[PDB]
């Protein structure tokens, strides 16, 4: 039988409320990014050219999490970007290094030299982003990094096989999230399948792609995820790459729509995670894996 | 496994007709609001500032149901709004207290000073509402009322069976059931089912709150264990609702919400739907409905 | 558990092709309306005031099937519409004729109208149809008992949906049974209905009629295939010429006095019969009999 | 018990990513059409009067494919459309063992026609029909084999039918069946048909219901050897109509689509990628290592 079974997305389920003693405020947002790296809030900016560059990795680490930079630039620009973040001259929170600064990241395309001048410039994590992680060309760029430079997050997968197979070769964290090619696995039943294995092993999960509203990210961590990757919903903000076009009745980031000051967006999303964790009586993300429960919504 | 069951809404089900002797007009719609407070029809008007103040709660009571004055005001104000109802010194299907005056209820917020004055005011039932009802703060405001005061108490919003066990065990006389930014909820039919597992065993009546678009839903609620439904947005711009009238684009608005005319037309229609459902299901009472009700699973179409 | 299963309607199903050796044109479309009465095409026009009166009851019985005069009128004038159809004296080829060789008519009654029945039978009516919104009632069983014990005749159920309902109804003497039922929140999807009602309809020679849920030619195929012997079309014969009303042009489309226009009903019946033929051909069935025997279907997830 | 389970279509399932040894730009699209005709891409153009004449069968077989000339013209008219293909006077061509491009022709219950098209030297005769598992379709298929060729039989979905048709004569099996009220959702239909016919090297052809490049991926993955594309090629320059502009957009009646190489290259790149994710070097590879999951409309 080629038919595995019913695969669920965020729109497919709602979360069941539990006995609660914790208020929205009290809740602990701290959690692990890799093993040796950790995030104060469980949100990390996406490795998309239209979203995450400079002022972004700023707002990302000073508000609690990390920010990942893309592979679509000449070396010295990803090197002169990471080094522009770590360097600085009532923003409370603030995620820092061990030599106490800021936090950043980078994308690696399957190459090894870009991973070199990155790690040397002092990069906290580097991600092996690839439209299909479970391979030979990627399974290998692992060992070709482990035995030279660092905590590595390997690119996107959706299978239980693709996660045992990956962590063995030293996968220090996993990105899950795979019309045209006709391939995919709905996001919930992915994380449900990928952390069913990424545990026992101390290896966290990053839910990449599909994040529309606050009550989405709740379900992600609830299911296994240790963090969540935020792309399109930050796409056109002020602190991202684009210029500005004023053309009547509307304003764009040059082509994409302007989504204002980024802080607000990360505030309204954190606020959602807070209200979610309240309802569910999870005091902290580790508690949300123990005390979850969800029902299926036949729309 | 995290996936428990599949959850169901009113829209997911259609009730199944059984053998029937009794006519839509000959059915009794008496139910219970709490162990000590009855109703003549199973409709309660929400504790929303767009729905119920005084003139609304009086409309409700005179028709069998009751109103629950919202808490979105001063303590002084709310004590006066319950009074105006207590002192209404025909209307044959009216709901009176053991003292011969119209019944009324009032909403209350987590953590008592408001409670006291309302129980002092003559309010009949106290509704302690919350986004999340199975919490420690809410249980704490429940036993810390039942010791200082003696009034009947309806509690919070709850969707799980664990939650309705504890609230009863702590002295709730009724419990209501109803829970995108959230990401949290169990659907109404599956919620009303689970909460009745526990409640219909202690004789404690359930109130079905929110999710009520039209007549069909009111029947479908009570059939799956609810003792009464609570109506809200359906009564939003009605003459007895709090706002003031005003004309904009050749249509009448309130305060903004689109005005719905006289309330009684709304509540007669709804009752007419319920009477009609218990006819198809051969039920001359609500406790009859609980015993002989059936439903099927609908996929859109 | 109050969950008694899933409820499937027409658009949840698709009929599965079988080994075939009959073409559309080759097929038998003959069936039973009751034990005693029978139809040449399995189509009843409704008993709504907007579709079946004398003029509509004729084009149905000419083309093979039948029509049931709506009850929304006085006693004597319904008798007149009845005796108007039993009297068509001046190709037909498919005409449904009785024992005297006149056109076939059925008529509708309700509540406990015992006197309307007496008047209709003696006027020559072939069936009486006892409608209630809910037919599994003590008031419909009291009326069935009393019509069947007295005025001979063939009586139709009313409106049932469960199997206990059709069972209880045949016990008291129902010759034909009728299946079909937001303001109330009640109902059972039409496929799931005809199946369970048909699970009890056979075992006795009692045929089942499909009332409601009928939009397209292909919902007729789906209904008879699951058990029905007859389907009752009505919604879609409302604007036709032969239904009561008044051609009355407003704006740029012709209406009725209140529904939109549909032209000649012959054109619809011929469209529906011809689509049934195409279906029966895919299922490799030369009758409804054979259809029931070899039918099969799968569930569609719409998209 | 009547109902025989939930049937699935392309939109209900997504494919599940496997262990991947292979690349996109490096897979053997190659496959089988009939027990003995091979194709360089698994796409065959349909026999609709509004899709496949000569200029199109050419476009197909030139790109690795093949095209079935329709039965909507007198015997003569059609036979000349075949002649124009078995007679061209870039690489990756699909040619028969004598160095001439490959053509199919359709027929449906019609010996006299069938012999002629064979005589004009056609590769495949296609016994197309509404309901394929009929009597008049067995007898037509039989009489044809006992008087000459290659034969495909016309749209079945039930597994029984894929058997009574192979059992006596069939070389390939085409799968695909509002007013109608009949059919089996496409994925379930291929699947049901493959399981009862993959045994013999008899290829199943996925006929119709196709939309985006993904669908081709899905359709083979489950068991089909080749997928036929119909309404996606309809209004391209190499099809039947004539070009004329009426208000903004150009038509043929149906909206214009442009060169057909572009409809195919894009469709070629979708199978490239699909197989890349499901890490199969070949099509026969894929029918051994293919998992899928269900989606709901939400």
């Amino acid at each position: 039988t080629k038919n595995i079974g019913k695969g669920l997305t965020f729109e497919d389920i709602l979360l069941v409320p539990n006995y609660s003693e914790v208020l929205p405020r009290e809740v602990s947002l701290e959690t692990k990014l890799t093993k040796n790296v950790s995030l104060k809030i469980p949100l990390i900016s996406s490795a998309m050219d239209t979203v995450t560059e400079h002022l972004m990795a700023v707002g990302m680490a000073r508000l609690g999490g990390i920010g990942i930079i893309h592979k679509n630039m000449d070396m010295e620009s990803q090197v002169n970007e990471v080094l522009k973040v770590k360097n600085w001259i009532a923003y409370s929170n603030e995620n820092l290094d061990n030599k106490g600064r800021l936090r950043v990241g980078a994308a690696i395309g399957v190459e090894i030299e870009r991973a070199k001048l990155l790690v040397e410039a002092g990069v906290d994590v580097i991600v092996l982003d690839s439209a299909h992680g479970h391979s030979l060309n990627i399974i290998r760029t692992l060992k070709e990094i482990k035995s030279k430079m660092i905590d590595v997050i390997v690119g996107n997968v959706v299978t239980e096989e693709a996660t045992k197979e990956l962590i063995e070769n030293g996968a220090d964290g996993i990105k899950v999230g795979i019309i045209v090619a006709g391939v995919g696995v709905p996001q919930i039943t992915a994380i449900e399948k990928c952390s069913s294995v990424a545990s026992k092993f101390g290896i966290p999960i990053i839910a990449d792609g599909g994040i529309r509203y606050s009550g989405d990210i709740g379900k992600a961590l609830a299911v296994g995820a240790s963090s969540v990757m935020i792309g399109s919903i930050l796409a056109g903000t002020e602190e991202s790459p684009g210029e500005k076009e004023l053309i009547g009745d509307t304003v764009y980031k040059y082509r994409v729509k302007y989504k204002g000051e980024m802080e607000g967006v990360v505030y309204q999303l954190v606020g959602g995670l807070r209200s979610c964790m309240g309802y569910l009586g999870s005091a902290s993300i580790e508690e949300l894996w123990k005390k979850s429960s969800y029902v299926e919504i036949t729309t």
